[PDB]
């Protein structure tokens, strides 16, 4: 398959000499990123090599990280040299927003957050993707479904119309169509989310996030619940880290039985699983609460992370939110464009 792995390692550029100083972004970052700023401030160092460090820690468990370090190249670029710095805050805090666990107001706290960034953004650089993106994204986070699509449908209409106004054929954004088929989705109107996942998965089948787990959600809500389960299972193979797919094919394939799958659950949703240990009333009483809780996910297993696309929150350079032009589309892959 195609490739979207960051580059591995960073030289910085030494001052005074002309010798590179080489860091291995996957084990030399140091728990405290003040060491860094010391040295980038220090030999002067670009801009984008700060983004890069952010985002290796930032796609290494370490946002905080990411986050602290930006925030101090906040005190060394000037003026619109700060727009990019904002863009990563943006996402990053999009990103914490996320948390599995966070209680409204902190949800809130968070993308309240990016938002103030994103406003510091758009000021600088208002047709930059990550920040018309992310415009997008904070609406849909805060459920204003029915504003997100319609900036979404106003943001591809001006982008045509600029590839007008550049003599230009335009090329999808998998973003904008991963953001249209889940706002579609949380519409109800299923069939057409459908085809966009679709769409997604031929032009780029290792497109983060998996829209597989679109493809299960929408024949699950169209009631070929075996389709389902098996894009689900698609996703998961290709990415056992994947949580929400391992969710979704446990839940999916339990409809005894509600002991086999708590000892599966406890691997990698527990809670109501326990509470209904509480005329078979009852097998549709966990048949409806599986129901619900594989539809609690108000993000639908696909969370949107701009940290996901190498030279894009780093170079400006957004290069493959187009994809990849031959599709070698695997056996197992193919079978998930069927109807139902
Ligand atoms: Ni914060
Ligand atoms: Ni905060
Ligand atoms: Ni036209």
């Amino acid at each position: 398959y195609p490739s979207m792995e960051w580059p591995t390692s960073l030289d910085i550029p030494l001052k005074a000499s002309e010798e590179l100083v080489g860091i291995d972004l996957e084990t030399d970052l140091p728990d405290d990123p003040t060491d860094l700023k010391t040295l980038l401030v220090e030999e002067n160092s670009e801009k984008e090599h700060w983004l890069t460090i952010a985002l290796a820690y930032c796609n290494h468990g370490k946002t905080n990280e990411g986050i602290k370090l930006i925030e101090m190249a906040l005190d060394v670029f000037q003026n619109s040299e700060r727009a990019s710095l904002h863009t990563f805050l943006t996402w990053a805090h999009l990103n914490l927003a996320k948390g599995q666990s966070l209680s409204v107001e902190t949800k809130e706290h968070e993308l309240t957050q990016a938002e103030l960034n994103l406003k510091d953004a758009i000021g600088f650089d208002p047709t930059w993707i990550g920040n018309m993106l992310a415009t997008v994204e904070l609406y849909y986070q805060r459920g204003h479904y029915d504003k997100a699509l319609e900036t979404s449908d106003l943001f591809v209409k001006s982008i045509h119309a600029e590839d007008h106004r550049s003599g230009r054929q335009s090329k999808p954004n998998c973003l904008f169509l991963l953001l249209r088929a889940k706002l579609l989705y949380q519409k109800k109107n299923y069939m057409a989310s459908l085809k966009i996942f679709q769409e997604l998965l031929v032009i780029n089948p290792v497109l983060q996030p998996d829209p597989r787990i679109g493809i299960g959600l929408c024949f699950w809500q169209l009631k070929d619940s075996k389709m389902a389960i098996k894009s689900w299972q698609r996703a998961l193979q290709l990415n056992p880290k994947n949580t929400s797919a391992s969710i979704l094919v446990l839940l999916g394939e339990f409809r005894a039985l509600s002991d086999l799958n708590n000892i599966f659950s406890e691997n990698q949703v527990l809670l109501t699983l326990l509470q209904t240990y509480y005329q078979l009333i009852n097998s549709l009483y966990i048949k409806t609460n599986v129901t619900n809780l594989i539809q609690q996910d108000e993000d639908l297993g696909m969370p949107v992370d701009l940290m996901k696309f190498p030279g894009l929150l780093n170079k400006l350079d957004s290069k493959l939110l187009y994809g990849f032009d031959n599709v070698k589309l695997d056996k197992d892959d193919r079978i998930l464009l069927r109807d139902p």
